[PDB]
């Protein structure tokens, strides 16, 4: 038997493993980071909108702070969010780009002076002060009203990632790619580490280890359209859900972007619409006014999916090979425009596309983009199954809820690599293994034989029909607009997908480098992750965030003011097990209340929501009139805990 | 922390050692062989008088068997062995010979024709006839009756561990060197591993394993003139030793060699003496004629090295800088002799006592050799330790007992490094370990603390003149010619230097690559070592084998038909604790007689002896008259236990 022991097993190599490693290598405690590919591939390298972060250095970032963000947060969730949680996330984000910044991430700087800019209310000039001059810039991205979005000319993702797999690999961090987890190793409750596949060999290894973190980016390719690279799968999810210990989070809580590129799904930064793009229907009639006379285009991005998916229904929608579409008209911002503030887009357009965005159109559909379920945890990063961790997409630390900001993951992916490595650190250090190698050998053997009988398999399934008419039924039936009789219809659907996966037969035979064999195991877990996605779709019978349910349009905080906790207790089961977990309203420094975006009055009150919100604005009142400063206010509302590494206040221009 | 795993940790690169990986990798157990050195660089590699195995294919080795290979041991052993071990290994002796030949070991092949021999009795010629052609040959050595040692010309060591070393290249087994074991991993009486530390970086790593056996040969190095190589420092012994549980068996049973060369201790093999050496005193007197007028210098090994002492004791030594000594002349056998079948001894004279042994004579004194002491096990090579296994000079199988036969050492090795190989593998695959991270991070920091201490040390006493004079001790003390006053001497100095040990002091504060260091740690566990040997010869009143005390000159039968046992319970104790394990007279194959060599009548007779000795001779009476064969009749007087795949017999040249 092949046996490899760490300290601390990190299972991803994106913006949240790579940083969790950094924080328990730093300890001295020997730590390996998996990845299915080289780390520095990782779907965190593509995000090109920006890190959201209070630094309130520029003008149009003057004013803004740890409650500001926070309150952003909450809203935009939906009231989904664990609040504590959120506290944790904004007063470490600032740390977070300081520390980037230190470690060389090239941030676009503010240079004092003048500047061209867009603000559509007053789309003005701005000046920029010459104690700004040299500072980290920030710019208007995620619908908040202080723009707090950092970033590194149009590639943030790709320099974040570069920096903190640099410091993995400046610390001796064992980095081992082509390295899959296909399982977990637990018993008594507690996870002892991982069966991996080497994907090169095919050889099957335990990873031992006093603490495992999984950090495996989100689920997006369960879908057919997708903005995901090809590896976001969720077989992460998958190995916690198959445990039947650990409890996946609001795996219905997914958020699609408006104007990814179709039908490639490659994105087209949200900057288009923000720069005073236009989104054009089949006649070329500019539609967006027709529904949001006021904020037209530049409404929600929530909305504009929305409208968009709703003006295809009326029938408006332009017809294709692949599907339907929309346009992006972005010719109408000029030409040098493009070339210099969009000259990202326009390669884009050109170079898959086929297009040049200053002269023609570029087809766009709303396609699914961010995963905020996960697996569950506590504020730790700690799930059900004791030593196992989790952060970044792949989790449900849950400080996104319904609705996560735009801007807010990968600040979460490092911020959570921050925190949950810290007491993913203290846990690794003070915890004592008894490894049983009668356990290993089973959990080892149990898979050598599952490989070996899907290689042997005489099953008549064909694995990529399987898989593909997965992802139609989730992109049919789960996607912006919902409904139980379609929904009904997809878990069924699904659940037939399920039982036929087992029935597969490939032709290679080979148990190395094989992406046969690769899909063979890997399509099952899919169709689990897909089962909780659609079954708690179908099972919340309300609208919040992300998740809208035609048939029942209201957010119901009476009896929906919760988190979905899906689980596989029993192998032989072919359905999710659902149960909920509630939002206490007593720990709310928030209380429920209208989230900005959307119809007003569209959510069912809860009473305990009044009684607390009265109960906040007494606390307010009282404290404010004592001289008490907005931090002694805040931990009189709902105190939070931090690792003591990261309890000290963020300095700001202006102190 | 860092931790290695396997299922089969082997600790000792020598012929044992290398077996014994063989025999476990080739299942499918992944296996470690931790070594000091290269695996070919063990003493091992030493080895030019040859194999012992009963092939019975020369003409002067006709009719051996099973049975007289077995008698010669027995006998040999002056009954301190266990005669089922015995037994185990005859019959497995003649496979390893053949296992080894089909592995490439080019043994010395039979011609047919005359032959011009000595057999100093009629040195008369020898015919091989026709059918013998291109067998496996034999000469004379160990003074057995039937020639049975085999050879590969002059490096017969050389090949054998060549051959066995490259089986486990072709296997993939794991070999790493320039690592020492230094602490034994154990928790509730079973061993999981070994500490081990890289001589080159100085890291201390753990080792886990289902099964862990020590085969890192003998512990001559104790002596000031020994034929070990200079890595023969009996630690692996004092490793077992300090778990306070495995016990030694015989460490006061040491073998020495005649004519080693003065003072290098590079042997000068039996050969010389065989084809007609003659030993010379200063006055360049022959006198071996004078204390064995019938045998002379062909008299027992045994009896040689004692009578040369005598000499030297009577004043007819020759006085050198380095002490007293003896001469070798073989310039008498010819110039022409030596350079045929001597030209290797021809090269040792020259290349280090920078002499040419045609014309002139070779200071030699009888020194150090073999230890028959090592690790106690059972039949299967397993210590009191559970899951501790050992095999080779290292242990105490206890098939030599007082005195092995030379050629049955190497051959134990190989033979050890199958039958207890089987019995190891089949341990490590069917026992369940519980791996406790706590109880491995004890050990680990627990030795981390240890080397820490060492560099630390405000000691003054000098490591080496610890060593040195350690060593003055065993070579004056526990020689040839013990006696209770002088051993008791020798046990109180070298508890004495034990203590001394620990205020040792070095120059070189590094970790990594640092002799001094590593002589810090292996003193004390030399002295501890040395401590059982001595204190073993202080408390066995009697003469047996090669432990013989001149104030308790006969072998008592009555009161020391048994094995010493040495443990270290205590950590605090400065001596070893010495226990008796008795032999069985009745579980005796042959009952205690007469050994062949000596005087006769010196021993004490046991009247079990007597009573055995004629159910012996009815048993075989009544089984020999009904027409059995000698197998039958050897299963109703001992039956033993062999692994499957060694029970089956052996074909010879006249079935
Ligand atoms: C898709 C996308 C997302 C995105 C974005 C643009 C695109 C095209 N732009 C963003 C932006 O401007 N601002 C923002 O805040 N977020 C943006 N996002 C989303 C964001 O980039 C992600 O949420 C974030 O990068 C996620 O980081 P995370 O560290 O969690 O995950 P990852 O980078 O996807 O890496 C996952 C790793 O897991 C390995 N893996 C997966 N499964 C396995 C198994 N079974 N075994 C072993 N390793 C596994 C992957 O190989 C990878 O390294
Ligand atoms: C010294 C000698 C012995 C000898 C001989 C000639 C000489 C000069 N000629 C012989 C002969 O003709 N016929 C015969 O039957 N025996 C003869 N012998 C004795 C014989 O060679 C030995 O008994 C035999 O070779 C012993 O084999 P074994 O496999 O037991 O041991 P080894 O070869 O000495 O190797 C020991 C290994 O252990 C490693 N080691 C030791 N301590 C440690 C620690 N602490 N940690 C890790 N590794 C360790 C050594 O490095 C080595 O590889
Ligand atoms: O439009 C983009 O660049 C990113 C959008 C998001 O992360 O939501
Ligand atoms: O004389 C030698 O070559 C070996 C002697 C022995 O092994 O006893
Ligand atoms: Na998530
Ligand atoms: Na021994």
């Amino acid at each position: 038997m092949k046996v490899q022991y760490c300290d601390s097993l990190v299972i991803g190599g994106g913006l949240a493993g790579l940083r969790a490693a950094v924080a328990t290598q730093q300890k001295g405690l020997s730590t390996i980071v998996l990845s299915l590919i080289p780390v520095k591939r990782s779907h965190s390298a593509a995000a090109q909108g920006g890190m959201q972060a209070s630094l309130g250095n520029s003008k149009m970032s003057d004013g803004d702070n740890e409650d500001l963000h926070f309150m952003d947060t909450v809203k935009g969730s939906d009231w989904g969010c664990d609040q504590k949680v959120a506290r944790m996330f904004v007063n470490t984000a600032p740390k977070a780009i300081r520390e980037l910044a230190a470690w060389g991430v090239p941030w676009t700087r503010i240079h004092k002076g003048d500047r061209m800019a867009i603000i559509n209310a007053q789309k003005t000039t701005i000046t920029e002060e010459d104690f700004r001059h040299g500072l980290i810039h920030s710019r208007d991205f995620g619908g908040t009203k202080k723009w707090r979005t950092c970033y590194t000319a149009d590639a943030t993702g790709h320099t974040m990632l570069f920096a903190v797999a640099n410091e993995c690999l400046k610390l001796g961090v064992s980095i081992q790619d082509r390295k899959e987890a296909i399982a977990l190793i637990h018993q008594d409750g507690k996870c002892y580490g991982a069966v991996v596949r080497d994907l090169v060999t095919g050889d099957i290894i335990a990873y031992v280890a006093k603490g495992t973190l999984i950090a495996t980016g989100g689920y997006g390719r369960i879908y057919k359209n997708t903005t995901n690279a090809v590896v976001c799968e969720g077989t992460g999810t998958a190995i916690a859900l198959e445990t039947g210990i650990a409890q996946l989070g609001n795996m219905e809580a997914v958020q699609f972007h408006p104007t990814p590129l179709f039908p490639s799904g490659i994105l087209l930064t949200e900057g288009c619409r923000g720069d005073g793009g236009i989104l054009r229907d089949v006649d070329g009639h500019r539609f967006m006014p027709d529904y949001e006379p006021e904020k037209k285009e530049l409404a929600s991005r929530d909305v504009v999916s929305r409208r968009m998916i709703e003006h295809i229904r009326k029938g408006k929608g332009v017809q294709s090979p692949y599907g339907q579409h929309l346009w992006l008209d972005i010719s109408i911002l000029g030409r040098k425009h493009i070339e210099t503030n969009l000259r990202d887009v326009q390669e884009i357009c050109e170079y898959f596309a086929g297009i040049d965005p200053a002269e023609k159109w570029a087809p766009v559909l709303p396609m699914q983009h961010y995963s905020m379920g996960g697996i569950r945890t506590d504020y730790r990063g700690e799930a059900k199954l004791k030593g196992l961790f989790s952060a970044g997409e792949a989790a449900c630390w849950d400080m996104h809820g319904f609705n996560r900001l735009g801007g807010n993951s990968v600040s979460e992916a490092v911020v959570a690599g921050m925190i949950v490595g810290e007491y993913f650190a203290e846990h690794c250090a003070n915890t004592q293994v008894d490894l049983e190698t009668k356990t290993l050998e089973k959990f080892v053997k149990g898979q050598e034989a599952y490989m070996k009988s899907l290689v042997e398999s005489k099953g008549t399934e064909d694995v990529f029909k399987i898989k593909n008419r997965m992802k139609d039924v989730m992109d049919d039936n789960v996607g912006i607009f919902r409904d139980g009789p379609h929904l009904e219809k997809a878990v069924k659907e699904l659940e037939e997908l399920y039982k036929k996966s087992k029935n597969v037969g490939i032709k290679n035979k080979r148990l190395h480098a094989n992406p046969e064999l690769e899909e063979a195991y890997r399509v099952p877990m899919m169709l689990k992750v897909a089962l909780c996605v659609a079954k708690g779709a179908l099972d919340r019978t309300e609208s919040r965030g992300a998740h809208n349910r035609e048939d029942y349009p209201k957010r119901d905080d009476i009896n929906w003011l919760n988190r979905t906790l899906a689980s596989w207790p029993n192998p032989e089961q072919t359905l999710p097990t659902l149960e909920y977990e509630a939002l206490d309203v007593n720990e709310m420094e928030i209380a429920p209340g209208y989230r900005g975006y959307g119809a007003k009055g569209n959510y069912i009150e809860n009473p305990l929501s009044v009684k607390r919100q009265e109960e906040i604005d007494k606390i307010q009142s009282e404290l404010e009139a004592a001289g008490k400063d907005r931090h002694a206010i805040q931990e009189a509302l709902m105190p939070y805990e931090l690792p003591a590494k990261y309890k000290a206040r963020n300095e700001r221009l202006g102190d």
